[PDB]
């Protein structure tokens, strides 16, 4: 069989696109999307009718211009997840505004704001993961969401304090990055090429994977983020796998059934203290990968978010 | 004249060193020490004597070893501090464990502790500066031990937000980077060569130094690293500037006397509302080279913060 087929006795598969071409061909148990993708996404001819229905949605709410951006925005966002939940049986992750990132007050109004949208759609709570960057502030958001029902898709993650915090939080689901550690590496280190085994991504997540299970953590694990099908097939058996459609194809294309990567067989063991935000801090900056990527990460987020405002500000 | 000697009508000069033979030769007002000074200083032959009281009051205060580590440690600060007061009119600034940057309660009690040494020897607090890494933990810190009589140096500052929230706690004295932005620049970017006007440590304290006095702020500006004698000069004009012995040695050989070229002649301004954490983190971290340098700045202190409780180490 192929390696797409063979991969899912061990791993839920993962799309990560706002294309739901991609749900047809692949059939993913659940999507996750974030601003660039929707920003893409909304260049898709096809989804012209999302855009003007958001936009007449936003017009119909208030009179306020300023207030019609942000409920044209929101609204397309959960538009795009509607048309994604038709296509899948599982859930589908919707990221609040990355200008919120270091504000927890503001992130827990946004995530509520979404949940509304999608409510007002009929859709429930058990369908939907509200994704955050996980700052500290987005952390703390993210454990009174959950106390409230509102699950959550802890992103951005690059240091192991991040791992830690999210998972003492409490939180349904954390996205573990692997690609992005990697182009750090190419960027700032002497060594331009790894073996899957040897990847700093897959290290990363390999040993956030480890300290999750032998604790007894009920976090999901999903590895995202990737630049070759060498990384995907190296965590073969992590909990789930968000994958963009290029390397789902390639998946799909190679013949051959691969072995289990990552498990964790022994017993569970007793958790220690919890980080407080004094250790969080001095722990997650004695990264450099993960101080720059954090950072980077969130910047690019918003200059994504603000050019679909540019964009949906046009058509009002 | 020479070029130091023109500096002194415009600027107050400080030596950056623990080195007393450099007080001699160029009579600074005040001296700024680091951790990685104290380091430097505690190899020169002739402050054995001061390693060796360090030790041995250490021992008479205790009989852990793990608090003599400590005591040890501190005191030998306080004594290097000691030995320049008695060069120099002014201030000495002394660095608390630069490990405790994320915590504000255990950076206000260390402070403490240093003031308290330096009063046991029979100094009082208005010739002494204790220094902090900017961080919001270290500015909070600043801001409660300034109403209390302890004035202090708020170091390591980079970005902008930095240098706006520190005016805000009313600190007694700030000290922006220069030459640490250029390296960063000089690394990240294309253009490795910069006219000393274009110098981007150069124009971050220029802009600085136009905030602070155009707002009344009482805050005193001092330029630190630096990179070539250039930089120095296109900083004329600042309140203070401390310099290293190299370039001191420099600005002393070279003749010709030199124009100021920072000045504020407008009136005061109104003062804007305080920013907020969430404010002060998403615009510190819009800045790539801040990001890099803050965390980068920390982790270099406590490395030499470590290795000189292990040569203390093997001295008790």
């Amino acid at each position: 069989t192929d390696k797409l087929t063979s991969l899912r006795q061990y791993t839920t598969v993962v799309a990560a696109t706002g294309d739901i071409a991609a749900m047809k061909l692949y059939q993913p148990q659940d999507a996750t999307t974030n601003p660039s993708l929707i920003l893409n996404a909304a260049q898709i001819p096809e989804y012209r009718k999302l855009i003007d229905d958001a936009v007449a949605w936003a017009k119909q709410q208030s009179n306020d211009r300023a207030q019609q951006i942000v409920d044209a925005t929101d609204k397309l966002a959960v538009n795009i997840g509607l048309e994604i939940l038709k296509l899948v049986p599982g859930r589908i992750s919707t990221e609040v505004d990355a200008r919120l990132s270091y504000d927890t007050e503001a992130s827990i109004a946004k995530a509520k704001r979404l949940i509304k949208l999608y409510n007002d759609a009929g859709i429930s709570n058990d369908r939907i993961l509200i994704k955050l960057a996980s700052t500290w502030q987005g952390i703390r958001a993210a454990e009174q969401l959950e106390k409230e029902g509102i699950n959550c898709n802890l992103t951005l993650l690059f240091s192991f304090a991040q791992a830690r915090a999210c998972a003492e939080a409490g939180v349904f689901l954390i996205s573990p990055f692997v690609g992005r550690i990697l182009d750090w590496y190419k960027a700032n280190t002497d060594k331009k090429e790894y073996a899957p085994a040897e990847d700093p991504g897959v290290v990363s997540v390999s040993e956030i994977y480890q300290y999750y299970k032998e604790h007894g953590y009920e976090t999901v694990v999903m590895g995202a983020s990737f630049r070759n099908i060498g990384e995907i097939l190296e965590l073969a058996g992590c909990d789930r796998l968000t994958i963009a459609p290029a390397l789902l194809k390639e998946l799909a294309e190679s013949e051959g059934a691969i072995e289990r990567k990552l498990s964790y067989t022994g017993e569970v063991k007793a958790r220690p203290a919890r980080i407080t935000e004094s250790e969080f801090l001095w722990q997650h900056n004695q990264d450099p990968m993960a101080v720059d990527k954090l950072a980077e990460g969130i910047r690019k987020f918003a200059i994504d978010q603000e050019k679909l405002e540019k964009m949906i500000g046009d058509l009002l």
